[PDB]
């Protein structure tokens, strides 16, 4: 992970 795209799957969700 980056830093950014691995809370899409829960925040951006």
């Amino acid at each position: 992970v980056r830093r950014f795209a691995w809370w899409w799957p829960f925040l951006r969700r």
